């Protein structure tokens, strides 16, 4: 990622939620970003609550797109997902509760005035007897450390092949159930690609055919009065047009 | 942010005090540095005392044009909020108090001379009775430095989610809830951007045509008096204009 | 590789299963990045399931075209397999639980107390019994570390050569057994890179003019209505062509 | 700033006047430079003793144009007062003196004789009696460095925001009192600025005419006698204007 | 080369091999490269199973041919194997097992416990009887270090001044028995090189005829139905030219 | 400035004057450089024993035109000292003598033979007597040392607002006792400023004229004898001009 | 300068002359390299034991043109000088002879061996009787070594104020005494500066109509003997002008 | 120069040797490159012995001209001196062996064995007897190091100014006894650089004429035989005009 800011609580139950909000923060945040610039959402989102009936899409293309949305914006939590199992300091701190228990953790012996130091930092730093050795759970027993550290690369791999070959496979029953061949969806799609761009460039230069004769309008005039100044600002198409509209 | 230009106070409740004016003070700063350079708040309060008030906005347009603004102009403090909770070290100078306390702490055993150093030492640098250890304020039990850094970047994550959610579903309401479609809404925002810029072109060059026809009125003339050129000079429709009024 | 984010786990059998799915993880996650890249996949695989049956490849040409895709696509994992086998230490780590046993073992004397530190660090992290060191898999016998990582790399240069004779083999006697001569079979592929650009070229020009008069077609109209601008928007050829079909 | 050439005297009261005259010495430096170089400031001041009286600014307008300078020209020295305050070692410097004093400062024991070193050294140096401790001045007690170093840095924000909203006060107010709208003033001071420009460009141009036939007035004449290079060379329009003026 | 990434085997007979194979590994790599990139191969080598009896060289003018392979490319892997031989810690690899033998090594003393590890690291690392010291072949008698590493130094230019000089006694012969002299050597390979350009730019631009018409005639039919669309796409000259023989 | 290229005398009254001549030396070198590069200087001092009278300034405009040189070369110098004075190390260097004086001085007890080593490293390198401690002058009370440096860098802020506020009064007063007004001055200094370029530009080009035609006359002549070319050659208008005056 | 290429020697009179030509070697050198490169000395130098004698100078035109060679030359030797005794080092050597006097120097006790090892290492290294101790001369007295090395800085001041002072009355009047106002001097060095241009570039176009044309006249004949190459060749206007002079 | 690749011999005769061609070793060198490089020594040296004697030029000439060559190529030799005389390491190891002298040596009292050591390194290395010490010239007298170190570098500059006199005195004498004056001389070298490169240019393009010429009068004939080819290669105006003068 950018760098190694974070560090493991001195705490239970604080290092399960420290580290679940580090794992699964970052993809619940790359989910929304995702889903947000797929220009695909807003081709069916907008407008839906004015839409004429007879324009909706059917439920069933609706779901096909919709399902186009999430597979495509899911490859950002995922690589995600895959670094933060990777470097896996956060499957361990996740998992050290379990290891660094009071019967025979290295820490519990003389900083048992540690544990014991409030009544805070025995029973809510820890549990309801003290069950865990807090220093312990921030810096955990060594081979203990390698274990937890190394179960976490196996799942990192794991992510990565079940996500590639889950991926591989949809996309290629989008291949081999599609009606055309290939050069006519690759002639279809060049025509899309042209259509959007030839649409909008048309639209622009009309609207400025539009723009440019409303504002000689409205400059051709000479002695314009108050109101007139003011009937062009505002927020509302707009009031540059409507004034153009009563001359 | 720049750099680390920051450490506690040794001292309560000074702690408390500089800590929250470093945590909401660039929030507040950049709220309003948001808000002035938005082009939409001055579209709505430019001349407001000397509006026509047949053009004045409806109250209803007013308001969602000024939430607008808001949700517009909140993106740079949130994303300070956020930098500011997750380097911990401003929440841990917060809430550094409830911990050292002088009843346990580690270093109010032989420094009590540094506690009771002057009348000011110990009454006004912690409290009526001396309640809490002051160098304990400035560098924390070390156990419960990393418990209050941690439970800040809970709370940074628990910031960037729940003010991303609710950004989210604001943007989506306000695409489902539009009167028109997608591509409606393409046009017609292409059309008004183009509308600024050729209405501020025409603009220019017709102030081109009146500033270029006074400076040859003036410079047209031979042997200008005295108050010829003090009535060009001045401060306020430009006193050239009014020159050239009078010729 | 990138880097050396890597260590060997301090257990059996995770040694195996730790340094298995470094060396065969990144094969089969390049394995099919080189399937799906590799274009002469799709020109067999696209609308297989509406293929008209007498424009369907013969079996024995889809066989020596797979082949191809397989041989193509097999240049970047042994390219892997090779630079895993170099820097010998997940072989290493593959084989050193055959020689750090509790028999002879360096560090099973005084840290028998590391090996039963609890239930799960002696029966879980070994075996039933304890069979093998712990930290002795982790770290290994120097004299037998070296025997094993100089081993690996007489592995990898066994794997370079065999893999880049096979394909030299398979290369001349695809070379050998073609029915053309050298410049015939450069003029043939002369054509077909240019046939297929030219294809292109005049499949993308000829959908500019159907999507030029698209556009005009649907600009020259005035005083469209709301179910014109909701039927050239929506989800599926394109809906603007339908729009221009009923016009 | 530029750099830390700074350090605190050794000496009371001159740890008043030395951070005295570094917080506020470049306040009142970039105040003038910034009343100096501002434009309106000059349209204001220049030629104010021989301007004919019925081209004067009436005082209402004199004094809203010189609170437009006064506001202009104070981002630079708040900018400075702030980094002044944020680097909190002037405002420790300016209040040590109330900290160490000689009843319980911790250098005043076996360094009495570097008080006591000579008839200066104690009482130029501190005071009548010596009531300071002069190197607690000069390196301070390390609770109330950290004490009075806070301390500025709550003055900062305090200052940076008190006068952000006083100046966003002041410039809504301009706003909201003006006689036009938004685009009757962006119209406005689009021709001021093409006025200024255009006003220069015909000046320039008709000053080439006058300085052209000048020195071909000069340079057409042949055998120049002595006054004539005398007479075009001087201190004063122009000289070779008046030489003109007699042939 | 690239790196040092080697180390010596601290066993036999591995240090034989280990050594072998980094010897004479990249040379027969660098040799299959060396044909296969060299284009006077697939002259001989593309249609060899079909090519016209009349038309095949004969095997004298083959075999000078195949000479001018061997000879073009051997000189990537002697420029090999002279630096393997310089840095000369190969052939002391090689050959440390000769004098590292257990009647006088330095450490076969104490460290018999070393040898005598197990039943492995003497008989298997070793030999039959344990001959040889096994970390004296890793680490070398370093007076012998220096003569083995010194040894290896002088086959270095001994391998490059019999090989120059052979590749400089090969190509003078094949200079002075040719049937030309000089310029018109000069002139004949001056034209063989513009013959192969010239003729693949008549190839192309012939082919640009060939692939541009048959792109029109696609395009120029209207209403293409399914099979026309299946029977462009698809692996075999090729099928729009097959599409264009029924039309 | 450049570099710290300096070191206190260890004597007095060398260091008064080696601060003295560090101090005053760059404002006096300072101070002649801007009055010879200043260009107004040359215009009043060329040529003034041979100005014929009528062509003289009068005193009253020589004495403004003149203090217009002094306050404009008075730049430089005031930057030098004010960066001398900041750097406190030469007022230090100035005032040290007053301080470390046989009385009290800490070195003046076992180092009083590095005093009386020579008659000259007493009486020459101190005084008379003896009176003040040589190494104490080199290396001075370090309390006293931040007092004498603390000190200067209060002047040094006095001297750059003093000189400060006393150009802005001088600018101010030649802008309000100005017989034009803002344009007016405007206009004439861009006449000024054309017309002395304009005047070069036509002397130029006049001068072309007149340097083509007299290097053509003497090479279209054909055999010149020895005293043409040394006729030519010379110091003196210029003898190139009078060879074409006897021509 | 360069570098600091330098060191004292050990011995005396040494140190005079190893230092003297340290500080006047380089100006001797540099006023001769500033002599050589300065035009104005070859328009006086060139020829003058054949040049006609009513073409020479008069003596007083040749002095002042001399004065102005030696006070345009000696700007680096004078920049030289001040560098020279600015890092006092070489005043300090020169000097140090004085100081280091065997009845007082420190290392003369021990090291009496060091002055009477040879014959020459007494008397040749110092004087008839061994005046001055060898290595104090080599390494000072510092507190002597200060005060010689702060002496020769007051010089050098004092040498860049006396010479910067002179060459600025020097400079005065010989504008004063001018003949000529600014305007008249600006306008004649103008057409000297174009003159000599126009002088080079009319002689060198004419010199390329006699090197072009005596080009041709030797390659438009045919058929050259010996003589004709070895006449055009050889060391002398040019013989290939003779060679044309006799066809 | 480069580097310091160099160190004293640890031996007498060795050292005078040693020292003396590095000092004189690359005057030599330089020396012959400056002649060699300059081509005024080619213009008298070229066709010497096949010259014919009526165009030999004279003695008086031949000698003024080949000072002309020394005096333009010892630029590089006295440079050289000049700087192995100013790092004075090698006249210290030239003259090292009359201090180092075993009648008063530092290391001849513990190290005569390394005297003699061999009947070589006491004779051989030394002398007849031994008469200096071998060290001592190595490694010398610390006192007497610098006091010949600082000898040589006062023989450097009195080199430096003893040769730039005499050029000063030979590059004056040949101005002043010029037959031309200044401007002629410029003249006649700007005539003189014209000439050798119109000659040029006129020389290469008439031999672009026979070049040209010739080998189209080669190909285009049409059959060429066997022994055409061979008589236009060989080694000899050149074969090809020959071809040319039978055809």
């Amino acid at each position: 990622v950018r760098k190694l800011t974070f560090s493991c609580p001195c705490a239970y139950p604080l290092n399960i939620y420290h580290s679940l909000v580090f794992m699964f923060g970052p993809t619940a945040a790359l989910l929304l970003i995702g889903i947000t610039v797929n220009s695909t959402t807003w081709k069916l989102a907008h407008g839906f609550f004015f839409r004429v009936r007879d324009t909706r899409h059917s439920w069933k293309t609706t779901c096909v797109s919709w399902i186009e949305v999430l597979i495509q914006s899911s490859v950002a939590p995922i690589a995600w997902l895959f670094v933060v199992f990777l470097d896996g300091g956060y499957y361990r701190c996740y998992r050290s509760h379990e290891f660094c228990l009071i019967s025979d953790a290295i820490l519990c012996k003389n900083s048992t005035i540690l544990n014991s130091y409030a009544s805070t930092s025995s029973f809510n730093k820890i549990s309801d007897n003290g069950k865990y050795c807090p220093p312990c759970i921030c810096v955990p027993n060594p081979t203990d450390a390698s274990y937890l550290e190394a179960e976490s690369q196996i799942y990192a791999w794991g992510l990565l092949l079940f996500s590639g070959v889950a991926a591989f496979l949809v996309i290629t029953c989008n291949r081999m159930c599609d009606k055309y061949t290939l050069v006519q969806r690759q002639y279809v799609e060049t025509y899309k690609n042209v259509e959007t761009q030839k649409f909008d460039a048309v639209a622009k230069e009309h609207a400025s055919q539009l723009a440019e004769h409303n504002a000689r309008a409205f400059f051709g005039q000479k002695d314009w009065t108050k109101r007139d100044w003011d009937w062009v600002s505002g927020i509302p198409y707009t009031p540059l047009q409507l004034w153009n509209d009563n001359k």
